[PDB]
């Protein structure tokens, strides 16, 4: 153990000492046409915001801030379900590759793995009330906890789920988030490791849904308004 | 829609019309000194039954299988969390790169994922009790249901949350599974999709664990002695 | 087909009737501190232009483009050493991943590769003198001809070796160029599957060399006046 | 680095010191069907000896065993073409991530790549004559120089090959091959990073080509009668 890995709870959610995360531009996007889009979103995506392999490229630089940040550490790592689950898988896989091929070795594995499944939205818009479906949270007494999520964007999911948690007495408690919203209706919760940094527009693609549509999709795109007219509900 | 993708529910576990799967004969293995094996797995792998690239390998004919059986339908698939988390990631990049380069189109997504943890074990023995984690199962009423698994074994986990999906009343029931193990502890249940049957053994790694130890590890072994030595609870 | 797949001799070069590359505006960069980049390049690489991953997702669109001009036809597919090594084995793979999924009938694979090394440069500039070491180019005689190149510039290079193959009466000739780029040093040679257009800037990363060095880097990134000053001769 | 990468040129083909390769034993093969079959091979292709994803998860290893060897020094990596074209670039990648992630600093890249085309064959015999297109070897003097093969069989092309490479004075010089032969047609020379030990079978699949067909198969398999009937000349 590393004093490298501590973070006092009160910091959850705070980005306190946080590498800041690539800021995309205002109105910066890649043309749909420029990349291959299946027939069942072909009518649909428009405006790509983050292809899939910068998304990929941007995950590896975070996996190895967080094995920097863990390594010889027992560390349990949570996925946010539905949506984080690619960033979860991809995460997942660079930290086991990157301790795999360290010349640095660690007799810990690389992390233990676990699920919450929790829901706030409908269409675009949250219905007041989180879901959240959990083994006993009393397994994380005493241990570094990361939670895995897809985008923090008014914070209400991780601010809600964080207060369950700390009810548990954790070490630690860190996020990693692929996206983070540029947004007044922000709550001021935060990453600690992020990926990218986007203006206030509803995305959809790479598991980011609009009703449970749109998740195989592999760039990240904006709303349509068809999109929107078909979908919502 | 196609006749092809309907299934009696009473069929449901019984692998009626299915393609049998890879069978691995008794006492088949690798050497684990083969392959490259990090520094926490190092002391407790000896023997490999499925190399982690075998199993991706087999997954792509599965997914193949997959697609033919339900190619332009409305597809509801389930992982059955933990263990089948790394199955069903394979499972599903296939599934969406084989119909985004299918020359016939589809304008229904390659499936809809969903998101069930169930819990039997304790070291290598049942505890008796199925814990059952899961969204509202009204959901798939009148849905074409692939449940997505990484092993059967006695058939209890999938016999006892088969009852569950049967009450709200599906449109079909089929079972992925990579692994289906030849024990008489088996009460028949098995599946439609099956990547390889293998000998009575006590296998780990590749998401396949003991008391939550060595799912990163990315090959599919047996549980040694020093492992369980090590491991057991 | 033959109907998709003919096109005259005298188009070589001329761009005719392709589909226009992804268009890079002149000054976007991202910041290399955002990806993770390896020691031996990190005193060397500040800006890049194209990340790794978005290279990776333009090439699959490459592939489809060219998929569907030769699908069920022989191709003869020349890869020209050493630059285009990466672009070339994603193209391959892509190629045989779509025509294996497509679900179409062709007893023809989806290529035949041939290798063909040219050399230009020395620094960043011409010397003159255009090296070629290739197999007898007869075996190019009345075949359907894609030359696979990492990047056109001024155009000598394709102007050059193009020159050298129609002597051996091919049916076709196309170009596939991952790069092409803005400069008023070119001679108007232009490619028919290009992935990107960019501004006149020396590109180092992700196979393109200055002197040998930076091939492995995963990104493509602009040459530093650090990485000038050390590596030039 | 010097100490582990020095080696007598007149240990060249003994594979002297080295990790025997994994031992196939005769008539171990998977069956076709259990793998997906692109229609162009699906009439030829019915034994598989080493899959495709067996192949990647030993070339990880062997790939770590060379970054053993060599990391620290600069390292001059020669791609034997056509058939070393695949095992190749799973090499290259994996030395080039296993370096990245290793957390050692270097200045010196995990490789320079080269290449240099032989040929030997029609259908399954040799002409007698060996075929050699290269780029001036005087730039291997005093360089550390690894072979990249696909298969070492007879020995006739990187004994005659080699002859040429120790009249330029390299620093030392070592054979990495995917596949080595049992049979007594061998002169005897031997790798020193060996994948694969198999019986005396025609392969085919993965690169390896019979007259140019076959290469872009994802697995090893066997030369069909079918398969030798259809494509002999
Ligand atoms: O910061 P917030 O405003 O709370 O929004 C972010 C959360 O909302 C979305 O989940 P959703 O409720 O849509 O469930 P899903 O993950 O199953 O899509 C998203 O995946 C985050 O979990
Ligand atoms: O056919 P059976 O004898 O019922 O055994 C198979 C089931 O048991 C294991 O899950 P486990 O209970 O270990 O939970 P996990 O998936 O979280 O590891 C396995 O992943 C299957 O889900
Ligand atoms: O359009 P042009 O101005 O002719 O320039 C483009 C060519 O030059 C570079 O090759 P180089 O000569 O550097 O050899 P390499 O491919 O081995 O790096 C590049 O890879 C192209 O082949
Ligand atoms: O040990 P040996 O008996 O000499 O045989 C092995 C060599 O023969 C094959 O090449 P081939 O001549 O078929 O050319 P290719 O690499 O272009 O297929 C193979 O790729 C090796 O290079
Ligand atoms: N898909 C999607 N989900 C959420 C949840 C909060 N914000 C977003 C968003 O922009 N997109
Ligand atoms: N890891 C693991 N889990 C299970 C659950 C039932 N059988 C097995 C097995 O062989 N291995
Ligand atoms: N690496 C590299 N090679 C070439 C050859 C022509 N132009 C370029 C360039 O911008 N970069
Ligand atoms: N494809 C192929 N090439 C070679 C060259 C020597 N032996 C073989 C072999 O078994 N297969
Ligand atoms: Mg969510
Ligand atoms: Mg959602
Ligand atoms: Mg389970
Ligand atoms: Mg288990
Ligand atoms: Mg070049
Ligand atoms: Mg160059
Ligand atoms: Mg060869
Ligand atoms: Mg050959």
């Amino acid at each position: 153990g590393s004093h490298m890995a501590s973070k006092p709870i009160e910091d959850y959610g705070k980005g306190k000492g946080r590498i800041e995360p690539m800021y995309i531009p205002d109105n910066t996007f890649y043309n749909a046409d420029d990349f291959l889009v299946p027939p069942h979103c072909k009518p649909y995506i428009d405006k790509i915001l983050l292809p899939g392999g910068l998304v990929k490229d941007r995950v590896e630089k975070l996996a190895y801030d967080i094995h920097r940040t863990y390594f010889g550490e027992e560390l349990h790592i949570i996925c946010i379900l539905k949506g984080s689950r690619g960033f979860f898988n991809l995460l997942i896989d660079y930290l086991a590759t990157i301790q795999k091929y360290s010349g640095r070795e660690s007799s810990v594995p690389p992390f233990f793995e676990h699920y919450v499944r929790l829901k706030s939205y409908q269409n675009d818009n949250s219905t007041g009330q989180l879901t959240v479906l959990s083994d006993d949270l009393s397994i994380f007494r005493d241990k570094h906890v990361l939670i895995v999520e897809d985008i923090v964007d008014t914070g209400f999911t991780l601010t809600e789920f964080g207060e369950r948690l700390k009810a548990v007495g954790p070490k630690s408690m860190r996020i990693a988030t692929l996206v983070e919203k540029r947004t007044d209706r922000s709550n001021s919760l935060k990453g600690d490791f992020v990926g990218f940094s986007i203006e206030d527009v509803w995305i959809v693609g790479c598991c980011y849904d609009f009703n449970e549509m749109f998740r195989d999709f592999d760039h990240v795109a904006v709303l349509s308004d068809a999109a929107r007219k078909k979908f919502e509900k």
